[PDB]
């Protein structure tokens, strides 16, 4: 068929030091799909990385033209746009919506850590939401590889974003690669639960997660958190990424089984 292989650009999805990304609709087909554009190394392993994912709730890659030294990489569109417009500030969203939110979290998570692969930011502006509000995992510019021929590999690069960010990546030298994601998807929890961030960064010198530590959960954000996520939160956000609880025992939690939505 003629022109099938055009793609309008028609609206700005995000703008970064990265480039751009762009909504692209197809010529012929009406398609839409999302575009990352760039002006070496580093996209080379994120293709590669993208290249590996194929599963509901992380975002899907198409593939990649090159014109002159400018990578178009072409990926799933979630035409409903970022988890982060979903949370209400200083209020959350539905207790019910935010747990089928974090089921789709720990699905796609399961998943990447499944073939090997630690996401590295998990925020809300990197879980996207499709046209029936289904979550997927965006943005595999920091993703690693943790696990190869069945032998893990130990982190030491820091990054992420400091909200989000496990403690052990602010104390050690080196750290397991999966209690970083899993930490991160607490914060998620906390923001859409509360509509607020707990802290600055997990450190010794934030009051605010010293207050944490010391359970003072009749302060905020946690005192507009229910006792049963709440519960959760405290398996989650442990100090010690070797008693932080796993994925496989967040899926026993009374909480992440409690049935809430219709
Ligand atoms: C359709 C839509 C998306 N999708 C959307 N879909 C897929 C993406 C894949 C990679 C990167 C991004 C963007 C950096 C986030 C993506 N983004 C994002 N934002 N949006 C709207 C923009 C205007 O405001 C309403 C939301």
């Amino acid at each position: 068929v003629p022109f099938v292989e055009d793609w309008d650009l028609v609206q700005t999805l995000g703008e970064g030091a990265y480039g751009e990304v762009q909504l692209a609709v197809n010529r012929v087909t009406e398609e839409a799909v999302a575009v990352k554009i760039v002006d070496p190394e580093n996209i080379k392993k994120e293709i590669c990385i993208l290249k590996m994912l194929n599963h509901e709730n992380v975002i899907k890659f198409y593939g990649h033209r090159r014109e002159g030294n400018i990578q178009y990489l072409f990926m799933e569109l979630a035409s409903g746009g970022s988890l982060f417009d979903r949370i209400e500030p200083d209020i959350g969203m539905p207790e019910p919506d935010a747990q089928r939110f974090f089921h789709q979290l720990m699905a796609g998570v399961v998943y990447l850590h499944g073939i090997g692969i630690t996401h590295r930011d998990i925020k809300p502006h990197n879980l996207l939401l499709d046209e029936r509000d289904n979550l997927k995992i965006a943005d595999y510019s920091l993703a690693t590889v943790f696990r190869y021929n069945n032998r893990e590999r130990l982190l030491n690069k820091m990054c992420g974003t400091l909200p989000y960010v496990a403690p052990e990546l602010l104390k050690r030298r080196e750290f397991h690669a999966e209690p970083v994601d899993v930490w991160s998807c607490g914060i998620v929890l906390t923001a859409m639960l509360a509509g607020e961030l707990p802290w600055d960064q997990p450190s010794d010198s934030c009051q605010e997660y010293s207050d944490w530590k010391e359970k003072k959960t009749y302060l905020n954000p946690w005192k507009k958190i229910d006792s049963a996520p709440l519960a959760l939160l405290h398996k989650i956000l442990v100090e010690n990424p070797s008693a932080r609880i796993t994925i496989p025992d967040i899926k026993k939690d009374r909480w992440y089984n409690k049935p809430l939505k219709k």
